[PDB]
């Protein structure tokens, strides 16, 4: 039986049923659509996120994308061990989601396909909790499950056509400066008009990190970080990044230090606009 | 003004700067992780390919090998002279990309090395195109360049601790029977552990050709034919073996016999993982 511990991780459900819809999807162009502000250069993004789908909803983001609509990414930016058992996704969770904290990005990798290599190995696999459990430590009551499938992400992204590509950004925090780097790199390296689907765990906090940085890189020399914060938060789920105080006190800490990052990338995304042409490494090592 | 003759042929940029990524990097032992059939004897390979890289390509694929480890092979199948100018990656292309079709290697090299030369005498070199110029026969647009450098891709190879290996395919075609000898001797003349990096020009059929002939030598006893082509077409950029009309369909009759050769080494393969000792050409006198 798990408990939490990095010694002892647990398989979280995070999926319902192989079924269940999605409930954080949205559009970024609709803010142009409810936000009373500065809507300047909101309308052209082509940008989608949700939470983790379960299998049938790739199929769902998949149509909302199609109808939209050129070249599509999926922008994974979870860097914890996550995947599909029986087309349900799946977390593998010590404290706080942060069973890959600290690792390379290779061995983020590394580890999470061991682990489904392993459960795909199984005829059973036992331990399977709900989050209800997992929050109640109720880490003895998990179920037992045939499996028919294990796969990961990219196996359901490549079967819609579409390209994958990792952010390794723990939960609950700023993405480290590597990280940084590759989404500003993945952005300049890939055409005007291609359509990101961006997701996390719960499609709340990296997610609309990730959103708000698509905007500085594009607009911070025309909106103020206020107008782009608050219109980022102004379409469901309505998460607002200038809250530091959420349901889990203890976390508080790492959204501030998400905030002040991102008062920090978006006087980088405004130089940029001016002229700089650093990466935000090599701007941060000059101004922070 | 070049015409894309042989007598005139056109020097092609490949790489959009110096700075351009690898767009097609892969790593053979992913199949494990992607491919729902046979995995038997993947998940060892030490064999990465990608297209033609530019000059900070190449870091990135010395950084990428770095993390995923011994001795490290650049494997160049590309017959056609090709090099680089201030850190692009150029070719001298004739129709098809056809330049020194029917030449030996020794020939081919010396043809290259007389031609990398000559732009290396030029303070300017002209008539730099770009891949859609060139497409587009629009042979008097291209641009003037002051030379920096020229450089073979050697000179980027040995800057990284690397050995170079160079096996003569013609471009959409399979390997003639010397240098399908020339890379079955090679992987027996070196270390079981050796890593080896493949490419092409666009990453795409000779790099997968070689892919699959690696694959076969080890598994043609344990793994079907077409499984064997399916998982190597199972991770991106999902270049499929079977797939013979493609997008210039005047080049099906080498897309048909590319396969049919990889049918025949199969059998090669199969017979020399059960008691055949021979080489390929000794065998195929016998059996074809
Ligand atoms: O998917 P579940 O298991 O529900 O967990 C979610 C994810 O951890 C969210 O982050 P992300 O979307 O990046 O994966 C997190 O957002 P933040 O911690 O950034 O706020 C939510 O915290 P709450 O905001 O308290 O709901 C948390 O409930
Ligand atoms: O690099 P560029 O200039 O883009 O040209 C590429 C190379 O010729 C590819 O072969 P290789 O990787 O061996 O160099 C070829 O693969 P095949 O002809 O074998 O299929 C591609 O054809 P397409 O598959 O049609 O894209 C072609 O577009």
């Amino acid at each position: 039986v798990c408990d939490s511990t990095i010694e002892n991780p647990c398989i979280v459900q995070d999926s319902k049923t192989q079924f269940s819809p999605v409930i954080r999807y949205r559009e970024v162009a609709s803010i142009a659509d409810v936000y009373g502000g500065n809507i300047t250069g909101i309308n052209k993004f082509h940008l989608s996120g949700s939470e983790q789908p379960s299998e049938k909803g790739w199929e769902a983001i998949a149509e909302s994308i199609s109808r939209k609509m050129k070249k599509v990414i999926v922008l994974d930016l979870r860097q914890e061990s996550h995947g599909y058992l029986n087309g349900r996704a799946i977390t593998l969770v010590s404290v706080y989601n942060w069973i890959n904290l600290g690792k390379s990005n290779s061995q983020s990798t590394l580890d999470q396909e061991n682990w489904l290599t392993g459960l795909r190995s199984r005829k059973i696999v036992n331990g399977v909790l709900t989050v209800p459990q997992y929050v109640a430590k109720q880490y003895s009551q998990g179920k037992s499950m045939v499996v028919s499938t294990v796969k990961n992400e990219e196996y359901y992204v490549y079967k819609k056509g579409f390209d994958y590509y990792r952010i390794f950004i723990s939960d609950h925090r700023a993405p480290l400066d590597s990280e940084v780097d590759a989404l500003v790199a993945l952005i300049k390296n890939n055409p005007e008009d291609t359509w990101y689907h961006v997701h996390s765990r719960g499609g709340k906090g990296r997610t609309t990190t990730v959103f708000a940085m698509f905007d500085m890189l594009k607009n911070a020399d025309k909106v103020s970080f206020e107008e782009i914060i608050a219109r980022q938060a102004s379409i469901p789920p309505f998460y607002n990044l200038m809250v530091t105080n959420r349901e889990i006190p203890e976390l508080t800490p790492y959204y501030e230090q998400r905030l002040q990052f991102l008062i920090h990338f978006y006087e980088f995304a405004r130089q940029s606009l001016m002229g700089y042409s650093g990466t935000w490494s090599e701007w941060k090592k000059l101004n922070i």
